[PDB]
């Protein structure tokens, strides 16, 4: 991932907001955890996206007054001590080489230039990136800065630009694209070798170990999510994470999972047998989800409403269920099959994007993850790809993990060390 | 664990507490990740210390008026559509039986609790759990709360019961000392699949892989602390985390990592050479921070100030330093060892409780972690155990860990694959 | 008053809003008098005009975008502890017949959808009913509820609709004239009640007491406002609310009330001998008034400056004032007279509605109520009729009401007990 | 009333604060009601009792230093524009003939005068009347209050004087229980107007009107509360105050309503046969209330603990009910009595006072309010006298209104027209 490519999303970004406007972006600090323990930094995906700098604290400026359009970085000053403990924070030069952002000076001059900004030039707009999920959330260093803004310049105009990122992050480019595969490959290779050693009366946690040293081992030092490694009655939970219970002989698995490749994200669900077979029963409702994957994946094309997905997915899953007499009208499927078909991917696992009257287009990449959980039979089955859409029709980034339940049943004999 | 631990934690705390004065503690949140994903969940420290709970969301009060004492849950009522995506919460009577507290309620029932508590029974005096770090944090929901109860009861004082709870965690029972032995115990089989498997050409984070495989097939779902392993000059870097280099023949490898059990911390860093055999130079270097390691833990004894521990440290590793020609004076040594030796260990990896004027007790655990970081011969050294404090001297509970030059180099002959 | 009548309310209201925008009103909450004890509950007139909903605590919201507009109304869940204390809450199916209103939910979803709406949806322009009287005034809800918007989503806009809905209130149909009609149809009889009851010495409240019967014992639960009701000296107080002085033989009595049918107002003052003859001077000053009353009455038609009615009023006061020898000049009636002759009237008995400019159109109602007060003779009176503006002219909406000297006398004679 | 009354109202106050503070009170103001009008004003109790002032708007201050002791009232200056709307607001010497207060300046010296206490006096404890019933309340004047207090003078200490003034008020004078003897009495002779006219067939209105119309025609200016008068199955809707439904042959009519007297209050609930006939069922019903009524009055006397008072209550209910075969065990009364049998009364008709652990004494004045309520019988019946806690024993304050079955069928047969 090169300048290059941060210093277009800036331009694409210039084009998006009003003339005579500033906006600011926050790289953001680690949240504490316990005690004086942080969380793991995780990169602000719409600071990354724009500046193309991972790391904490520093902050992001683009002023856009007459033809004039000037980007600036202000990053932490080195600290002979701390360097000691943690490594050398971001050069001068790197940043620089980093975002293609001409102009790097230190945070200690950023009050001072807050002052000019907003009194000696007179500006009237400003932009910050104002993602609010909950109506009753705590207040954040951005929303801080807000108020202080609304405090110091009541007179000055706060605009939004989260929506103006999120929608230039939906339409993805051939280098993002490829970063996805990549992630997708490695997460290939860690379900293979799951299948490689799944055996029943097995902790569910003995198998999640054995995706994670394959991940680990190969370089991926995040997941996209929390892995989901349900059997039997536990897939029947969507977001189950417990994965610590015994898998019992007969026991179908269900994973869900995905490695996280320079902070694109893959995200696939795959389901097998424990002990190398798919039962009768386990055989049919495999291949009525695994059908309802193909004929959606199938319809994927620029001009289709993504609302469509969903509405032929539930149709596919309702006619395999009649079918197989699970039920008996479409309405009592929402009995067996409870989410969405597909969402965005991206920098984010669950990417950014509106969805409300979406049409499809190409360079966006979304998943297709149907799935149908019966709590009675304690069986639960989702299977899920992440598709690219092209200028005429969709590619499947993740066709070469096997799906067939002959392919698996085979794979898991050649492969698996007790079958 | 059992519900008898947390009562009479609640009875201890009870004492520290002054009379007509109510306390409430709060389970909290996972903080906001990335879009729509949250961090894990990571139980409050001191509010699982008390009630024995590690969901969130709940709330815990303890009213204390004449003699009475009364505690009270809040937890979360049942949704039967959140049963299908993260599976049941904690039920009415399972905190009971957990706990041990008996009286059980529900949030949606909190706010008018407050109103009575403060308005109808004339509470002027309340604890809340304060933890603030950071001078210029952001506000938390403890935080809001207080002001909340500031501005709708302005005469009622504010305490704060952070420092009490510290102090209690501060003195281990037996029953925490047996999780926090498991917790090393499969930190040592960690250490050994890394020693077994080593070899040069190798980049760090296989290694890791290995210690984390380990972990996660026992059953182990977290670790202390991010894991550091770090080969030749990066054993410099105390807390580096990196772990992707790669690992040069006649390189020196630094683990300092410990696998965490039922919310209790391991903390071991042991050092070892990647070819299987020290060199002369590293061989020297070790045994100087090997013996400021017994050295150091020999002189453990109720009675005996903290800071001496420090002291004895910097007296011996000088004295190591010296003879091998490393330096000439005392002084120079802050060149080489740049950090404390010990620290207290517990629900925390840096446990709680203060540090000024502390005199070692009966019940305390804390750890010894002698090291020497040479830059220019990148060589790094760290040796950590997990000392506990006895009735009349001290006892090791990582001894288990083989240390000895010729153990670890036999070893490695004995086990590892490509010696 | 059915559902209809809401119905176009609401679309008037959304020919008035800008597209892309949302608007949130609130019925409110009886407000706090003592103790425990609440104040009787005030529909919110402009919640009530636009919903139909006579509850507290429900919410009405409207969604203004593309060429869409959703109408949604939140209301309390039933709780089968609190109908034993209070009764039933408007039900699901109640409201929506009541308010025409088809989607109907509950409060307890009222969070989630605000983070939706203003996350989500992007909305950027949200309305509020932002009456603010006071510039000193307190917080209300309302304006709490501004203040956490502009601190959780700072981009958002936010409009005052309060003069939208006045201005539609302003315009009144014939259903709303019908009521108002009912309404000072039983002052009416509340009146005559008076009338056939008064006597000298005898306490004012005495009197008060014959009218509230009236009115109670004919089902209407609330007046329009607070009883005036003044004998003697007292009728120069304009507001004289004690009712509590005795009424002496020889005073005048003057009557300003008005009952309150279904929430609209009516607003009738009349003035009366107590002891049933009117004295020489009584006479006088009664004509000047009545002929101001006719005088100003008589010029109302569209297209008429709201400012002329009180120029005219203050010009007929003046001539009788002139004529009988109180004043020689014009200037001298402020001594007399010393407020306006007219207000708007309907869902509040001083309705909403700027004056400012204000030219009188078809559809208004509004009152006429001109006066004379005269402390050194202890003389105070004043005579109201509540007009509608018709097509072309005017209709007096209390005409029914006997105003003329003889037709009073002569009342009181055949139908007064003690005359 | 006279102003010794209040003036020893103060003495006990002052007795109850510590030395070297002051102490604030608010007469306060009406709150907005709908447009330009506003609620009848209601004095603040605490305000009332102890300064005597039942006017808006004033401030009373209270200076407790060394041996001294400075009361202090701000009133407003006249203004007369005002006083040809609302009247003469109190003047200075009626101020101090009023509430013994000898100190009486103007509203604009209160600011000044608070930088002196607050800066010059260096005054560090400050009491304000700080009622908070709420959790989730809206800002208040006074709480706002303590707030700016809170900002300009951090250090200031904030105490809450409102527990000391209602422990005050749970002792009764012998002149404030003559005055809630005057408010029972009009109550009464309320009761017995509406027995007079009661028939079947009849709104619930109109009997309500006949009560009302005693009231006010006595010179009652306020109601304690909202009269309650149920028929039929209404009578089981604790505080039913629809009022509006017919009375139908058979019914059983329940009031619970209440004069106000000079701010005192009087309760009382009263329940009679619409048709002057009570029903074999009836009869039975309310004789098992009227014993309980019996019951737990005569049991009232100093050193009585609060708590037993419902708890004989509930005994002697449930005898009644078992003796009729309404319920098997004591666990089934709940099912038909749902309330506290008794409270506070004075100032408030649910007066001040805290209740756990209360014990009776001398001085004291309570009501007491059994009562059975029927809903599959339609049947609902409370009975409620105001008891005064004597030296020892009680006295009835409400004796003289006639109970028996016989009692009432005979007054109703002699007085009401229509039997
Ligand atoms: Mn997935
Ligand atoms: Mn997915
Ligand atoms: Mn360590
Ligand atoms: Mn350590
Ligand atoms: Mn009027
Ligand atoms: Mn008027
Ligand atoms: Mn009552
Ligand atoms: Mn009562």
């Amino acid at each position: 991932m090169k300048s290059k490519f941060f210093a277009q999303n800036r331009e694409r970004l210039v084009n998006t907001l009003p003339d005579e406007s500033i906006t600011i972006l926050f790289a953001g600090q680690a949240p504490h955890m316990s005690a004086d323990a942080h969380y793991k930094f995780v990169p602000n995906r719409n600071f990354y996206y724009v500046t193309g700098i991972d790391e904490p604290n520093v902050i992001f400026m683009l002023k856009k007054f007459g033809n004039s359009v000037e980007e600036t970085l202000f990053i932490e000053k080195s600290d002979p001590v701390m360097e000691k403990w943690v490594g050398k924070t971001v050069s001068n030069e790197e940043a620089e080489k980093i975002s293609g952002i001409k102009k790097v000076i230190y945070l200690d001059s950023f009050e001072k230039t807050m002052s000019n900004i907003f009194f000696t030039e007179n500006v009237k707009h400003l932009y910050l990136d104002l993602e609010c999920r909950e109506w009753k959330g705590t207040e954040t260093k951005t929303l801080a800065f807000a108020k202080h803004v609304r405090e110091q310049y009541p007179h000055v105009t706060i605009g939004n630009v989260y929506p103006n990122i999120c929608e230039l992050r939906v339409f993805k480019t051939d280098e993002e694209i490829e970063i996805i595969k990549e992630a997708i490959a490695v997460t290939k290779d860690g379900i293979y070798n799951v299948l490689k050693h799944a055996k029943a009366d097995m902790m569910e946690y003995e198998l999640e170990a054995q995706f994670d040293f394959t991940l680990k081992s190969s370089g991926i030092k995040h997941h996209a999510f929390n892995t989901i490694l349900a059997s039997g009655k536990n897939a029947t939970v969507l977001h189950y994470e417990d994965n610590d219970a015994q898998i019992q002989n007969g026991d179908l698995v269900l994973l869900d999972l995905g490695a996280q490749k320079d902070y694109y994200n893959a995200d696939i669900s795959y389901t097998f047998p424990a002990n190398g077979t798919f039962s009768s029963r386990q055989k049919q409702i495999y291949n009525i989800v695994l059908n309802a994957l193909k004929e959606t994946t199938e319809i994927i094309k620029p001009g289709l409403k993504f609302a469509a997905l969903n509405e032929h997915a539930k149709k596919v899953l309702a006619e395999g269920c009649k079918a197989v007499g699970l039920i008996q009208e479409d309405e009592e499927l929402s009995k067996y099959y409870y989410h969405g078909v597909s969402h965005f991917l991206g920098l984010d696992t669950h990417d950014v994007g509106t969805y409300k009257d979406r049409v499809l287009e190409e360079g966006m990449v979304i998943t297709i993850e149907p799935g149908l959980y019966i709590e009675e039979e304690s069986i639960g089955i989702r299977i899920e790809d992440d598709i690219l859409v092209t200028k005429d029709g969709h590619e499947n980034l993740s066709k070469d993990i096997i799906r067939e339940v002959e392919e698996i049943e085979e794979f898991m004999r050649e492969n698996n060390v007790n079958v």
